């Protein structure tokens, strides 16, 4: 399938070049597979979701996205025009609130529920969870992040906007999960984007089109818009069978655009998602 005029982000994990508009993909789509978006919350009535999308737990008085945030994040997974894997179920859990902040036992109370609520789920072709936030490191985080991951859902996590070393946050820093880095439209390294060794990946993160709160859309940029491309691409592989929840991480990294990014610092890894799909 092609989606013509896309967002530069789609063109660019599904093109072995920059510089094109068309994305293409299998017309499964990531059908069977199941993405929770552990955030802000999702609007779940946006048009764009098409009745995909629902909550499924908040830690505040509302399931309600009043940030926005949270729905940008899930229209990168899975809506119809804006999103990677536009057949997936987007399951949503409150963990921040309409600031966009987050106490880290809220965060891990909601990364333990995704590990147990799967079990409730119809996700034949499997689980993927999107953590789209971050803060300083701690062990117990990273922990939660690694247990998420070790129940049988892929974990993708944003490395962090703070141009440095992701071994300082988490739970970017935990090793066993999928840690995701931001590149721009020209191939760079976002300005703000961390770094390191821990690093497994970059996804589009710069000017980033997806959907917004109040039946709308915007573009912004942050790690937190790369995270969902390769969380959306993840689900996509699983569909096709191509890969497991334990081994996506790997896969993808295995078949990515190879070299092609510039300014990625020493010892960081020069790897671009790619989907790898010839019509
Ligand atoms: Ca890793």
């Amino acid at each position: 399938a092609a989606q013509t005029n896309a967002p530069w982000g789609l063109a660019r994990i599904s093109s072995t070049s920059p510089g094109t508009s068309t994305y293409y993909y299998d017309e499964s789509a990531g059908q069977g597979s199941c993405v929770y978006v552990i955030d802000t919350g999702i609007e779940a009535s946006h048009p764009e979701f098409e009745g995909r999308a629902q909550m499924v737990k908040t830690y505040y008085y509302s399931s309600r996205d009043g940030n926005g945030h949270g729905t940008h994040c899930a229209g990168t997974v899975g809506s119809r025009t804006y999103g990677v894997a536009k057949k997936t179920q987007l399951f949503g859990v409150k963990v921040l609130d309409d600031n966009g902040s987050g106490q880290y036992s809220t965060i891990i109370a909601g990364m333990d529920f995704v590990a147990s609520d799967k079990n409730n789920r119809n996700c034949p072709k499997g689980v993927v969870a999107s953590l789209s936030l971050g803060g300083g490191y701690s062990s117990s985080v990273n922990s939660a992040a690694a247990r998420l991951q070790s129940s049988g859902v892929m974990v993708a996590v944003a490395a962090g906007n703070n141009n440095a070393d992701a071994r300082n946050y988490s739970p970017a820093s935990e090793p066993s999960v999928c840690t995701v880095g931001a590149s721009d439209r020209y191939d760079r390294r976002s300005s703000f984007s961390n770094y390191g060794s821990v690093l497994d990946i970059f996804g589009p993160g710069t000017d980033i089109l997806s959907t917004w709160i109040g039946g709308s859309t915007r573009s912004i940029s942050g790690t937190s818009m790369a995270t969902p491309h390769v969380a959306g691409l993840a689900a996509y592989l699983m569909t096709l069978g191509k890969t497991t929840a334990a081994s996506a991480c790997r896969y993808i990294a295995d078949t990515a655009n190879k070299g092609d990014l510039s300014n990625i610092p020493f010892g960081t890894v020069n790897l671009l998602a790619y989907n790898n799909y010839q019509a």
